[PDB]
């Protein structure tokens, strides 16, 4: 059928003193579409040009334009004969056609290797293909040997190499690439550094650039918009200042909320998840540092019970923290009572629930100073982590018509929502790992791997980190077919494992890093199109 209705990212809504900006916005995009509609241009770089708006941060905004123009570059058999021409074009081709739910063999890259079966070592001259082929390495799933092979044949030549030999931009690429591929960092935080280095080619499309910089700063107008909103809210309820020991984190986790829904459209999604962050911040310290086992035993019966009638069980503090989560939650309940016509209190209470119990386990084992297992600690950790609330809450702000079946399956923790949550729990981890370790703290992932295991934190480190890996993989499986739940929401979820990726990370400064991020992303606009 056709589909004339509006979309909620058109600028003819989004741009509704601007009346210059949309009608230029409008133009842009206009010519944008044309080319990646374009059905005489050559296939390579009809790619090329995809991969820039993709990275760019504009592919939400020309997703049926670019399954159409890969749809067509495989049925004239454009990707057949690529296999068999450039390593670059198999490699960036086969990215882009995986990650567009396109079906693809890791075979395609058997045609590049020797009788020893190993890539033929004279492809470390095409710098650019050995790039393309580490990104995509990346998408590969359980079994695909060939691209974890290949994965290992890039990383050794774009280590040894140089600025003085491929040229400060290819450098500025490779380190960009090393720091973490594209496929794992968030699409927000690869733009801002995507715009920046595309604005100095002496060759870039300046249709495409001036659009991405006005597309950039208008979705970062939204965000504003719901950071200001969110902000009210967070004063309004006052908790962070009520409790001298608690901590304010409500622009952190609405920068984490950035990462699981950028989507101008999806600000429910990103304030739900703010203001889901900010009191995980502040109970997390409840149960870690200052409430005794006594009282987060109450606390943790109060959010089981959810029985406003009983909060004067609670102390003080802990009866201040449960009527604003109470209140908050309830909320929400109420959105989507009114919304979608169905009380999902239930989920969100349970969600909830579980999450404190989590919490309450790991103060149980810091206080009997107990040693459990790898498996039965990182068990627990991965849901303390709040990446499955976080999930279970971002589920009913984004998906339309919520099955019974699909939270059914969130409620008992479906791959969908642990994978990612996997990760979460393991990069803040590893993050912190050396130093909790060289300071005596046994509850860490990394450092519970070593004792489970008796190696090394270098041995276990590596470990953790080939734990990653593999959790990608089966992440990678759900979202290419075969899965209960929607695309859409697929994506979401793997959202908060690449933003758990960004947000912790080794070092520009740690801290200083953190900083630069939160700017580029929510604050500090880019710096206007120059002709």
């Amino acid at each position: 059928s056709a589909d004339y209705e509006p979309n909620s990212w058109d600028y003819d809504f989004l741009l509704s003193s601007i009346e210059v900006y949309k009608d230029k916005a409008k133009k842009l995009e206009a010519e944008v579409r044309r080319e990646i509609n374009n059905e005489k241009a050559e296939f390579l770089t009809l790619l090329e040009l995809i991969d820039n708006v993709q990275r760019l941060g504009l592919g939400y905004r020309f997703e049926s334009d670019i399954r159409r123009a890969l749809d067509r570059f495989v049925s004239s058999g454009g990707f057949d004969g690529v296999t068999k021409t450039s390593l670059h074009a198999t490699a960036l081709s086969f990215r882009l056609l995986r990650q567009h739910g396109f079906e693809v063999s890791q075979e395609a890259f058997s045609g590049f290797k020797d009788q020893n079966g190993n890539f033929l070592e004279n492809l470390k001259e095409d710098t650019k293909a050995i790039l393309s082929l580490y990104e995509a390495s990346f998408l590969a799933l359980e079994g695909e040997n060939i691209l974890d092979e290949a994965r290992v044949f890039a990383i050794s030549h774009l280590k040894e190499l140089s600025e003085e030999k491929i040229g400060k931009e290819l450098a500025e690429q490779v380190n960009h690439a090393l720091e973490l591929p594209l496929h794992r960092r968030t699409q927000r935080l690869e733009a801002v550094w995507s715009i920046e280095a595309y604005r100095k080619k002496e060759d870039a499309n300046q249709v495409l650039l001036e659009l991405a910089i006005l597309d950039y700063n208008m979705i970062q107008s939204v965000y504003q918009r719901d950071l200001r909103e969110t902000s009210r809210w967070w004063r309004r309820v006052g908790l962070a200042t009520k409790l001298h020991f608690a901590r304010d984190r409500l622009i952190e986790s609405f920068y984490w909320a950035v990462g699981v829904a950028f989507e101008p459209q999806y600000s429910d999604c990103r304030n739900s998840v703010a203001k889901m962050f900010s009191f995980v911040t502040i109970i997390d310290d409840i149960y870690d540092v200052y409430g005794t086992l006594d009282e987060l035993e109450l606390f943790t019966d109060a959010v089981e019970r959810w029985d406003v009638n009983a909060i004067n069980d609670l102390p003080d503090y802990m009866k201040l923290c449960f009527l604003a989560l109470y209140n908050t939650i309830n909320e929400i309940a109420y959105d989507n009572l009114k919304d979608k016509g169905e009380n999902i209190l239930p989920y969100l209470t349970k969600a909830w629930a579980d999450l404190c119990n989590a919490f309450l386990q790991e103060a149980k084992w810091l206080y009997n100073k107990s040693t459990p297992t790898f498996d039965d600690y990182f068990g627990n950790a991965w849901k303390s982590s709040s990446g499955p609330l976080q999930l279970i809450f971002a589920y009913f702000a984004v998906v339309q018509n919520i099955k019974k079946e699909e939270i059914e399956n969130l409620q008992k923790y479906h791959d969908i929502i642990s994978r990612p949550s996997h990760i979460f729990r393991l990069c803040n981890d590893l993050a912190s790992a050396s130093a909790e370790i060289a300071r005596g703290e046994t509850a860490n992932s990394v450092s519970c791997y070593m004792r489970t295991k008796g190696i090394s934190e270098e041995l276990a480190t590596e470990s953790v980190m080939n734990l990653i890996d593999e959790t990608w993989k089966k992440m990678n499986k759900e979202k290419l077919g075969g899965s209960l739940f929607a695309k859409p929401f697929v994506e979401t979820a793997i959202n908060l494992a690449r933003q758990s990726h960004c947000t912790y990370h080794n070092g520009t400064s740690p801290d200083e890093l953190t900083r630069k991020r939160v700017l580029s992303v929510i604050t500090e606009p880019i710096l206007p199109f120059e002709r």
